[PDB]
This record gives structure tokens, C-alpha cells and sequence, in this order.
């Protein structure tokens, strides 16, 4: 499901922010020789799924229609204390209130 | 919204400290050819809004129109045991008293 | 057996991402002059096992059938806020309820 | 209030240890063209104030009159488990007992 | 007894992977001139004792009489979420239930 | 409290391992023109106190009679889970039980 260099073998490091992830997302796409429309929805589906579950959760959180920028800001912070500062608090409240998960 | 290398793109990384983000910001603002008043407010609107939810929200935390010193000290602590530490024990207290959020 | 430079000796770094470790494994694997199928069943048997208990455990966790992509998506979650948030989330309440372990 | 390269613009990176930040301060101070006395008092009034709220709170904590060595010893520990750990332990207990803050 | 570089000094960077440390042990062991066997038992007695108190601890948990491989399977989990996660949960529940220690 | 480059000015980075620090110090000590004996009297008191509050305290923690074997063997874990697993496992029991400190 994606050969080396192909935008399909492109993924946001588990810790890689969206801002860092995104840059290369398209650099490796440019490596892929696909029409814009071919790469377009790829630019979309490959980006988000391969965008590190912290971001995917955010991206999905931003609700569809999100802009590469909107997701970018929310999932950009993914990586440094910018986002993590908050996630430690929420992850913490993810267990305190939501400890029971079914 | 925001072209590459523009002060608009300029986004304090999450971990990106204010003194750091702020340093490349203005170096970058210098790079975008804008009028004085244009850079004058970009220096503002792009510095606080795209200032990494930690620093950014800090500026807003300090209170709007915050003196560069107020956002600087407050955000110049972003990335160190000075501020980062505050986030570890404090967010921890956001879930202690403020865990119930609606 | 499984001395250095062998896909056997190929163990995802403790923190080496499935995206990297897979590359390492697949880089040291190619370096390993094994039959194609041999590499493939190593890719199947060695990978899952010598893949960093975080990814490794996941591999088994996704349940058999995990395409290289499934173990990839699941083991790609591992390494940052995406998954770490969760590991922290469970290791925390596993201790709370599941503290009693026999 | 403080131009670039001036000791006024000199600020201990949040994580920047005092040992590193002191060098950058004085190295930069050398760069700043201020009388020996003017540099000497910057060395005092600037070094402390722009010394990373962590080392900065340590300087005051050591108590005014702290010899550069005193702030150095205490503010040198800033940046690693040396100080960061102590902070984790103190901040940790600052929320346990001191959580109520007015 | 045991000066720098001599395997005796050979120690796992506490965060250093067992695999790397071990490589350092063995890479440097080769550097420490001994009888074939002498280097080997060092490989045993020194490695466990000087391999990151966590791995040092794992090894004992790996079963006195641990093979270099077994500990390799476990200590490899060190330096990674494999262990960072596990330690977090255990230290977490040990203090909670086992808080009273005598 | 020690001139630059002198073994007196030799200080284990707050994160600097004792292994690295012990090595920095001894090289620096050789650089430090302390008599053959003075270096030995330096290698003793300086090495213990300037070696990063984490080790430094450990050195005292090992209790008097701590030979390089004790401080190196303890302060070795400094930097990662070896020494630190204790910092995180015990801190948990240092604040929970010992939070009240007078
Ligand atoms: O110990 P690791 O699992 O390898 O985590 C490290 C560790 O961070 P923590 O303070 O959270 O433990 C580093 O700090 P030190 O071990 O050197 O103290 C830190 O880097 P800084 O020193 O610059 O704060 C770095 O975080 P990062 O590089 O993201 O800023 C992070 O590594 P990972 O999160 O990538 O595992």
C-alpha cells in the first residue's frame, strides 16, 4: 500500500507534527508523477490517514471541510508542548472521566 | 491564506519558544516585502495568532495588547523548566478542579 | 543464531518507529541476501516479533491478517502524542482498575 | 526596549542553561558597546531578568547578592534532571498541597 | 578496579538502548584485552551490572541464568515506549498499592 | 568557585551522565594543572559536588565510602530510566507519602 518515495509510502511520524509532516507529504507527492486530480484526493486521503493518529483524531475533530491550514494549526501543534501541553491535560481527563471505555 | 515564507505561514512551532519563533518571525517578516504599516500589524496579528497555541494563548492569557515584554517573558519561558514545568503541574490541576468541562 | 546484520538481529529500536524500523528491517532485510519469499516470511515472522514490543505487540494485536499496512497503521501510531497519549491513558487506568494482576 | 544583538535582547532560552546563557550573555555583552560599568550592571540587571524564568526565579531564590557562581551553580542545574527533576518533584508537590492558590 | 574504556567502565547510557549499549559493551570489550572466556564472562557479569539499572533490573526479571538473547528481547523494550510505558504503569501501581515499603 | 576549564569549573551537565561527566572531568582535570596529588584530592571532593545535583546527591546518597564504583554505578543511570526509573518510581512515593516536608 505504497512504495518508497511514493506519496503512498509517506507518513506523519507518530511524533511528527502536521506542519512537519505536511511539508514532505507533498515533497514526496512531487516525486510521484501523478496529475493534479490524481494527486488531489491523494493529497487529501493519504495526508490525513498517514498523518499520525494524533492529527487524524484532530482532523476528524475539526470536522470535514477542514482546510489544510485549519488541520495544520490543530495538528501542527502535534509534537511539541504547544499541543502536548494541552493533550497531557486532556489525555489525563480522557482517563479520569472516560476511564471506563466500552 | 498565507503564502510560503510569508509571515502568514510563520507559525510558532508547538515547542517553538517565543524568543525562537519571534526571532525567525521578524527575520521572515523582513523577507515578505510589505509596507511599514503592513509589517507593523503583521508583526502583531501574525505574531500572536499563529504563535503556537502555548505562546499564542499565553499572549491572550496575559491579556490583549500585551507588551512584547509581557508575551516575551511569559512565552520566553515556553520551552523551559520555567514555563513547561508550569504546564505539567498546572494542566494536571486543570483536570483536578476543572475536569468537568462543558 | 540471529547474529548482527540479520533480519533476525533486526529489532526495531525501542523507540524506532514502525515507519523507520520497517525501513530498517526492510533495509537490513534487503542487505540480508535471503530468498524473496524467505525475506517475505521474515517480513512476516521476524518483523512482527523483532519489531519493538510497542509495534511488535501491536502486530499480534491487530490480529492475524494485519496487512503490512495494518501493522503499519497500528505500529505507526506508536512514537508520539497519537499513541503515547493512549499508552499513558491505559497504563494509568490499567493500574487504577486492573492493578490487581494475576 | 532592547535591540537585537544587544544584551537587552539577550535572553536565556527557556531550556538554555545558565551555563550556556551566561556565555551567550557575556559574549553578546562584549558585542554590545557599553561602558565596562554599563556592561557590568547589565551583567547584573539584565543577566538575572532575561535569564529564563527558571534560572531567573532561582537567581532571586538564591537571594539578591547571589554571586554569579551562586546563580551559576543553581541555574546550571537548569536544563536537565538536575533541576528539572527537582522542579518536577516541587511543582508536583506545589499542586498537591499548594493546589489552592490565591 | 575497572578504569574508563575497560569494559568495567562500559555502561549503557541510561537512555541508551541495550542493543547499542551492548554493542558498546562488546565493541569496547573487544577493546578490553582479556582471555576469550574472560571477555565472555565479563559479557555476562559486567553487562547485567552496568547495563542501565532498568535493564539491570530486567535482566534479573528475565530469570537468573538469562541468555543474552532473552534480555535482548526485554532490555530492547527499554529506551522505548515498550518499557517507558511498562515502567510508568508499574511504578504507578507500585506506589499506589505498595506505597508502604519497609 | 573554580576558573574556566579548571577541574573546579568542571560540572556535569544537569543531564550529562556521570559516565560522560566523569570523562569530561578527568580529561579536564589532566588539563587542570593540579599536582599529581592535588588532582587526586580534586578528583574526590570536586567530582562529588560539581557532578550534577542528581549524581551529586546520589554520591552522598551512596553514603560516605562511595568509591568511583558506587557513584559511577549509581550516577550511571543518570540521564535515562536506569537512574531515572527510580526518580519517577520514587518521586511518586516521595510526594505521595512525603509530600509534607519540613
Ligand atoms: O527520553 P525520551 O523518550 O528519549 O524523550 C526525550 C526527552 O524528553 P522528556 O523530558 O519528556 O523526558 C528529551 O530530553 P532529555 O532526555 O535530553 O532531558 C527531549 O528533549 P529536550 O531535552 O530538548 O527537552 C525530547 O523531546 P523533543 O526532542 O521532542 O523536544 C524527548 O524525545 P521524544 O519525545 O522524541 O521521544
Amino acid at each position: 500500500g505504497g512504495s518508497p518515495t511514493s506519496i503512498l509510502d509517506i507518513r506523519q511520524g507518530p511524533k511528527e507534527p502536521f506542519r512537519d509532516y505536511v511539508d514532505r507529504f507533498y515533497k514526496t507527492l512531487r516525486a510521484e508523477q501523478a496529475s493534479q486530480e490524481v494527486k488531489n484526493w491523494m493529497t487529501e486521503t493519504l495526508l490525513v490517514q498517514n498523518a499520525n493518529p494524533d492529527c487524524k483524531t484532530i482532523l476528524k475533530a475539526l470536522g470535514p471541510g477542514a482546510t489544510l491550514e485549519e488541520m495544520m494549526t490543530a495538528c501542527q501543534g502535534v509534537g511539541g508542548p504547544g499541543h502536548k501541553a494541552r493533550v497531557l491535560a486532556e489525555a489525563m481527563s480522557q482517563v479520569t472521566n472516560t476511564a471506563t471505555i466500552m
